[PDB]
């Protein structure tokens, strides 16, 4: 489902108060399939790596988890976090539809972001239904 | 690289001290590409879903981490642990050229498993090299 216009603002808006509120690099909401639908950044951060990859390798990485839950009594997990020896990337749906991808680093918390994604999925999930449905 | 005879035996034996150690379902080494080299299970344990698939995800879940790795500050990523609400499977890498998974339940401690695979892949690893060289 793309967005555009007021709720995008609205799904762009959510993306901006988690960088403060966890102090890290890239947030980034994309539908399941792998296609951004948006994308925001710290001022106080480098370029962003080629996102329009980033988010569609975490949705090519979705039915990559997904298929392994079949066995461990569940459809599908959602909230995951991947940590670098530096850098550490979120990984979380927002909706039956949508995937949330934060990029932390040294500068945050393993725990004020963990905080500020699902919570934030809540908000964007929110905005999802909103997106397809009037 | 594929496993067979004494030292596949060898492989296949630290796979069962683990799940001793562990108490949980199925501890499995692979080459990083997606083929089964081995696969223990838990006599307590019920049949193990199609195995032959569970690996090869992971490999296909691979380099569907690693591509994300760049704007991390690293290469690729090892250890991680992906638990649903029932149960959760484990996934690392057993060298430059193996990936070990395990499975567990709940009848298992998200830090007895931790514990008792990477210091298993570090055993396996040691084999891995054994088995393509000499």
């Amino acid at each position: 489902l793309v967005l555009y216009g007021a709720p995008y603002e609205r799904a762009v808006e959510v993306l901006e108060e988690t960088l403060r509120e966890t102090g890290a690099r890239y947030a980034l909401l994309i539908d399941r399939k792998g296609f951004v639908l948006a994308h925001k950044e710290a001022l106080w951060a480098p370029k962003p790596p080629p996102l329009d990859t980033l988010a569609t390798l975490v949705a090519s990485n979705a039915a990559a988890t997904q298929a392994l839950a079949k066995l461990l009594g569940e459809a599908r997990f959602q909230e995951e976090v991947h940590q670098g020896e530096r850098m550490g990337l979120y990984v979380d749906e927002a909706g039956e539809h949508a995937l949330l991808v934060l990029v932390f680093d040294e500068t945050a918390p393993l725990g004020k972001v963990k905080l500020h994604g699902k919570a934030a999925a809540a908000a964007l999930a929110r905005i999802a239904e909103e997106a397809l449905a009037n």
